[PDB]
């Protein structure tokens, strides 16, 4: 029996309670699991946006049921992530500028894979009549249902619960710890210790044998999981594993954040989050029942934190002397090694960047799948560590590429931040990516049905970024190919073919339009 | 109107007329199709074995369904790669050789894809169970129902054509290419030119303009498919592309072949190719209704063609001086480009490894496809081109890697040829594989049931099953199980039910199926 005994965790928050969570089920209560928790100085609830995986991954594979802890966490839809003022200069704005060709400077990144014809993506087709002028409609709305949707503010399910569309989720990330932590320690028999750690005790090797708390009581355990958030306690403290500071590739370095109340009957919610670009960054607003989250993000390199709180009060007609505040300054970036000896980083202690695309809870949910998948016996095999490490290296990398993408092909040349963006090397795998897409051809061409997709988590791994998320941004900001796909100028018969799709994709959003709830109306049947 | 407006293929082999077909239905009519073959330069005259995605990814495209095709080519169904002798000392034989631990040296490499416990294969769950001497069965038998099918003969479909398990086809390539030369020129407006090419007409800037033939016609177009086999009378002597020879990874460069009729009602008809081990190569047994193809693959560098002959003609009972031999001499590897300006290699012209795994006929699809996906308008875009070079560079790599893998790892050391294996440079690719497989870890695995589409399998076509399969066959094992089945034992529990219906499918299966022989007799008749 050469197996690891006990799990310590060091932090709660998501990553802690989500890794606890995830070990207690799949190490099928053959291991003892600790959480260590200093005391949670409660802070105002800025909202956190998920990918639609979640549910099926994690709280599905828990046997935790979508109303239940929805209820629980005051959680709201999300169909996409929308894109506001991005191309067009001048101060941040709720309402959307409009650009020179007349189009409203807004464009949405749904979910869902593209439907084909001849084995060419609709986005191929959309992109022909586009540069031959035979269309003057955006790829998001000829491409996607959830688009018309979205723009009626309608809800993603039919208030039988039918469902209508793909959707993710917004919540509160402290409410739903809590729901985790509780799950954890009364249905899968974790411990949680709440109190400080102060010390960490090594072996010859360097490998953790326990941590020593405040209270002087000692946690032994033969795997560590740093959870501790930016400050990397185990991993970059007593590890001594550096740290890669990426703001080569991304400027964004600190944010300024509020919950803001709404008249959700007046306005309706919005099953989407906005990305709402500002003059030194971009502002988050993520719809909750009651109120929203928001957040600038800005560089203080562009910025201070006054200029960055003054645009960000005023986006929303907030006083700055009678409104709540968190200044978050984080670091953007991943370990060299996410798993070093018996010391595995999952969440910000393990890597960063800024919430444009929602990747905060999926990079841990990323990380747990991968450490149950590679989990390891008290020898630590090198390949079993060095497999993890590969697998959250190209997740993160391919995933900083993808939002640099958003900065280097904005058109915005207005403030000196900007400009600073377009001064910045592109990495090496994402200009191979524009040079594809540019020549008309497909970019991470989907393989697989949907059901797959968002049914086998490692078929998504595979494949996260998909051809029409490369569409969904490159056409959004503008860049488009150089020309079409040259097969289509061959294939009449596939071009006619495509016309019925997006007729469906017409059909489907006017019929839907029609007959589907608010989201406001779906959340007051949820919550009540 | 920058389109092609003419496709010229050179060479009417199996790689012309699929090329030919595939475009045809690819192109909608909007672009002329011409095939120039000389009748009397014979095609290489092999190309019996398939792997399972030609009917989805080729005949589906064309709208053939399987039985039309198969009927007119003489073909057989393909449950496996069945190796014979891989792993024990001396002459080939037909019939397998015992190990040291008792058991006769014979493993499959089936199809069937493997179910999963908790997210984790069935390959692992054996391997846990064999590493810990829980188990005696061998990986093929504990894990794919198609093992006890192919030992009873069984056909992989019951007689009202129900589906039993997956498969592949073997038949006649020269019926194949007759029935897609047929299909092409009736209902595609393909034109068919009997004649040879002379001369290779070209342009300033080294593009194709014509192809001269000897009756002195000249064939103009936009885009030439080179399809004329090793010779590469575009690719490598006009376009001047380097070929990359890869003898620094395999070893065989020849072959010597043959049919040979069969007892069809004595013996049944196997459902798989057999690649029965020789001492300085192997030898494969193709099965089709009436007769077998067989050939023995051999490096020149540790046989003569005489030393060759005599072991083939030995193996199967042939008089070597009364026996009618086709003598290959192929050459292994890629251009360093598959398309260069306006001329693309399709088939042997493009890229060639020995025939272990039936990968031939699938590199030809898998061009075509790439080649209709990437199909250029006469601008010639660089970025198109390169990417396409790019797929059939990875698609080959990819079949290259997996194919060194049955080498290296064979145990046998009797003959030089043997030992020389043993001196191969192994890829990067491969290497970081077996480190995985070795730590316990899957490799490639499979991400989908094989209800999803030819795209679906083509990077990473070769999944953990196929690794696990050639692997575990010739002795090759992790180094202890995989570390988290240690923690699950309600998944170890899970395992245990998938094993078991492993054994009742075989069990049920080769009571309820006709012969392989039978359902041939029905589809032929
Ligand atoms: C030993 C061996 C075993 C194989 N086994 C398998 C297998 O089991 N499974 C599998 O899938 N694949 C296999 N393959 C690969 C497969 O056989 C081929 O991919 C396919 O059958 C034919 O390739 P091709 O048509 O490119 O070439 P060829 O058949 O060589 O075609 C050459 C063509 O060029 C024409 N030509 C040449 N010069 C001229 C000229 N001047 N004018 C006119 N025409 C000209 C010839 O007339 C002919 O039509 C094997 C190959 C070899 C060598
Ligand atoms: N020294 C520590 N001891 C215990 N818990 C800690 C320590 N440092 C951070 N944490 C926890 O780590 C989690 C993430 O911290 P933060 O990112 O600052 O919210 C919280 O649950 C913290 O209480
Ligand atoms: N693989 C993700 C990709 C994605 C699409 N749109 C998004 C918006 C935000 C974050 C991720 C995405 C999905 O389909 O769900």
């Amino acid at each position: 029996d050469n197996r690891i005994k006990t799990v310590v965790i060091l932090g709660g928050g998501t990553a802690g309670w989500m890794t606890a969570a995830y070990l207690g089920k799949a190490l099928q209560n053959t291991v003892k699991i600790v959480v260590l928790e200093a005391p949670t100085i409660p802070r105002i609830g800025v909202g956190e946006a998920t990918v639609p995986n979640l549910q099926r991954a994690f709280f599905d594979y828990l046997g935790i049921p979508e109303e239940e802890w929805m209820r629980e966490c005051n959680a709201s839809y999300k169909m996409a992530v929308k894109f506001i003022n991005w191309r067009t200069p001048g101060e941040g704005s709720p309402d959307p500028r409009t650009l020179d060709d007349g189009h409203t400077d807004t464009f949405h990144h749904p979910f869902g894979l593209l439907p084909s014809a001849d084995q060419i993506p609709l986005s191929h087709y959309w992109a022909a009549k586009r540069l031959q002028g035979e269309t003057d409609e955006n790829f998001d709305e000829a491409c996607f249902a959830d688009t018309a949707i979205m723009n009626a503010k309608k809800a993603p399910r039919f208030l039988d619960m039918r469902r209508a569309t793909n959707y993710a989720w917004h919540f509160d990330a402290s409410k739903v710890a809590a729901f985790l932590r509780n799950f954890a320690v009364t249905k899968q028999a974790v411990e949680h210790v709440e109190d400080e750690m102060t010390e960490v005790l090594t072996d010859e090797r360097g490998f953790i044998t326990a941590l020593r708390t405040k209270s002087g009581r000692i946690l032994q355990g033969d795997l560590f999981v740093d959870c501790s958030g930016f400050r990397g306690l185990l991993i970059n403290k007593a590890m001594e594993e550096p740290f890669i500071d990426m703001s080569d590739h991304l400027l964004c370095n600190s944010a300024v954040a509020t919950a803001v109340p709404h008249d959700d009957e007046k306005n309706g919610v919005e099953p989407y989050t906005s990305s709402i670009a500002m003059e030194a960054g971009w502002t988050w607003k993520i719809p909750m029942l009651g109120r929203f989250g928001s957040g600038h993000v800005y560089s203080d390199h562009f910025a201070t934190q006054d200029e960055a709180t003054l645009a960000f009060s005023k986006l929303w007609g907030l006083d700055p002397d009678n409104t709540e505040f968190n200044h978050v300054r984080f670091r953007v970036g991943r370990n060299r090694r996410a798993w070093v000896r018996n010391c595995v980083s999952v969440g910000l202690a393990s890597c960063f960047v800024e919430p444009l695309e929602s990747s905060g809870i999926y990079f841990i949910y990323a990380a747990i799948h991968m450490l149950a998948k590679h989990f390891p016996d008290k020898t630590f095999d090198k390949v079993l560590v060095d497999r993890f490490n590969r697998e959250i290296e190209e997740m993160f990398d391919d995933t900083r590429d993808f939002l640099q993408a958003h900065y280097y092909f904005s058109p915005r040349v207005d403030t000196p931040f900007w400009r600073a963006n377009k001064e910045l090397k592109l990495a090496d795998s994402i200009k191979d990516k524009v040079e594809t897409y540019r020549a008309g051809l497909p970019v991470n061409l989907p393989v697989t049905d949907e059901g797959t997709y968002y049914g086998n988590f490692e078929a998504e791994f595979r494949n996260f970024w998909t051809n029409g998320s490369y569409y969904c941004i490159f056409a959004g900001l503008g860049l488009m190919p150089r020309n079409p796909l040259p097969a289509l100028a061959y294939k009449p018969q596939s071009i006619a073919e495509a016309e019925l799709l997006f007729a469906d994709v017409k059909r489907k959003g006017d019929t839907l339009v029609e007959s589907l709830p608010s989201t406001y109306d779906l959340l007051r049947q949820l919550h009540g």
